[PDB]
């Protein structure tokens, strides 16, 4: 038993909510929020900017700090760092951004970072500011994903689209 509340059931380990995963954030205090990044961690818009906003800019100033040591991440990449007031971790994972080119296929791997947590909130990766359809990227996400990803869709709309979809 766990604490998220309101989720609709997709599959044996996918959940699904219309919500505001700042807000779900700091309601749950979850092990794990995963970020929307990109490889730079900077944090200017879409999810990040919103859960970046939320700590301050703490988020930011951590970040800063990272890729000054270790330098980006890959796309499909990850990396593990403080959740501030909103979580205990945050899980940084870069989707492929379609407004920059990347490839789609690189979503998959993406995906594949949230195995190593065994529960997570979460947006639905490479949705958004990053472009590609969220329908797919939630298809991608049950085929990969086996831990437990509780699912946080800001759009009404979007979730409405999303559950009535859904295969
Ligand atoms: C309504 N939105 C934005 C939005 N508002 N909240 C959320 C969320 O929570 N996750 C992902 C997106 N999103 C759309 C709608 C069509 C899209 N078609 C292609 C890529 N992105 C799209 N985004």
């Amino acid at each position: 038993v766990n604490s998220f509340s309101g989720y609709l059931k997709l599959t044996d380990n996918v959940y699904i909510k219309n919500a505001d995963i700042v807000e779900e954030a700091k309601k749950v205090k979850p092990t794990v929020v995963v970020n929307a990044a990109n490889v730079y961690l900077k944090h200017g818009g879409g999810v990040a900017g919103a859960l970046n906003k939320a700590t301050n800019n703490a988020m930011q100033v951590e970040s800063d700090d990272y890729i000054a040591t270790n330098g980006p991440l890959k796309v499909g990449g990850s990396c593990v760092l403080s959740g501030h007031n909103l979580a205990k971790h945050c899980l940084h994972v870069v989707g492929p951004n379609v407004n920059k080119g990347e490839d789609i296929q690189l979503l998959k791997s993406a995906y594949e970072n949230f195995n190593q947590h065994e529960v997570l909130l979460a947006p639905l990766l490479s949705a958004g500011i990053f472009g590609a359809d969220p329908i797919h990227s939630l298809r991608v996400c049950v085929d990969t994903v086996r831990t437990n990803v509780y699912l946080a869709v800001f759009d009404k709309n979007l979730y409405d689209k999303l559950v009535s979809s859904f295969l």
